[PDB]
């Protein structure tokens, strides 16, 4: 499709990016980024003319955005932000995104390598390009570790090095902080967010992000703790699924004051039941708790736990002794239904006889 293009426009166009390595890695993507030695834009505009498709010019950037399907294309110009491929990828981050594939029909299968991206690719390394590379784009430090983290990575030397300085530099609290709260908002995505927390602590990012912020061990644990009770309800209730990346945060603020938390909260942009699970778990977690180890039967557990969201009961199941309690809940006491004869008897106040009757049942 492309490389004919290139070759009718006499440019030179390329798969650039991140997408080449989960290419390499074998992972599906829909979402397919470019660069051209030419016209980025005229290629791209003609591509969807051609396609027939809607084309979303950017002259500012010098890209263009066009999607066919479900699977969305950039078209991007090289620059040294005319600059060569070679440019282009060098002012990138790291080596694994460092690559690029020729679409262009005479190298076409070709992965082009200058910096040993696909050397380092294989001994699960990620290294930067450059040694200023952290100075120059402060939110690498975060993302370094994220791509250590998911994908089980380790930093080279240099790499490490420039990052200690980088961080004991301050240069986190110097950095703009959209690209923090956004590249944050990226790490929470992962399913390997744990281990990128783990490298958050080794690296103590997150002491230089959030106000009065420092690490326990009981946190830690709770973490571990959240991550096995996360993964046991995946499990168990595949329908159920919501966002769990959340909760580890809540673990993370829960000893940090209401104020700063509320803002920060605000501060990241979390959904609704986010915000309200934390401001319930502030306040009113405390007697919840209390009112709950006091409860004897299971109906005024169930009472209790029903206004209630799910995350906030996935965030009681933590303690050791309410596990069985929560469990019971999920898989046995809501499930409770009735006939049709007894409902019209009772009609002969309504919902009041229904509780009534639940409290009958659901004690056996």
């Amino acid at each position: 499709m492309v490389g004919q293009i290139a070759k009718e426009m006499g440019l030179r166009a390329y798969i650039v990016g991140g997408v080449v390595r989960d290419i390499l890695l074998g992972k599906e993507v829909w979402d397919v980024d470019f660069v051209v030695e030419g016209n980025a834009i005229e290629l791209a505009k003609e591509l969807a003319r051609r396609h027939g498709v809607n084309v979303h010019p950017f002259p500012e950037f010098g890209t263009a955005h066009l999607k066919i399907g479900k699977l969305k294309l950039e078209f991007a110009t090289a620059r040294r932000e005319p600059a060569s491929l070679k440019e282009d990828l060098i002012r990138r981050d790291f080596t694994i995104n460092a690559m690029a594939i020729s679409v262009n029909l005479e190298d076409y299968g070709t992965l082009i390598d200058y910096f040993g991206g696909l050397r380092d690719l294989k001994d699960k390394v990620i290294r930067v390009l450059h040694p200023v590379s952290f100075i120059e784009d402060p939110v690498r430090i975060l993302r370094a570790l994220r791509f250590a983290g998911r994908l089980n990575f380790k930093l080279s030397r240099s790499t490490e090095k420039l990052l200690k300085q980088a961080v004991n530099l301050g240069l986190l609290k110097e950095a703009p902080r959209g690209r923090l709260i956004n590249e944050i908002k990226l790490a929470l995505r992962e399913d390997r967010f744990l281990e990128i927390l783990e490298l958050y602590r080794k690296y103590r990012v997150l002491e230089e992000i959030i106000e009065g912020f420092q690490w326990n061990e009981k946190v830690l644990q709770k973490l571990y703790a959240l991550r096995k009770v996360v993964d046991w309800h995946a499990l168990e209730f595949s329908e159920e699924r919501i966002d769990y990346g959340w909760l580890y945060l809540l673990i993370l603020i829960s000893n940090l004051d209401y104020e700063r938390g509320k803002h920060f909260l605000e501060e990241m942009s979390a959904p609704s039941w986010v915000r309200e699970t934390y401001k319930f778990m502030k306040f009113k977690l405390g007697s919840l708790k209390e009112e709950l180890k006091k409860a004897k039967e299971n109906y005024e557990v169930y009472r209790l736990l029903k206004p209630l969201h799910t995350s906030v009961l996935l965030l009681l199941m933590l303690e050791e002794e309410l596990k069985e309690k929560i469990k019971l809940y999920l898989e046995k006491l809501r499930k409770v239904k009735l006939p049709k004869e007894k409902i019209e008897e009772l009609k002969k106040e309504l919902g009041e006889r229904i509780e009534e009757l639940k409290r009958e049942i659901m004690n056996k």
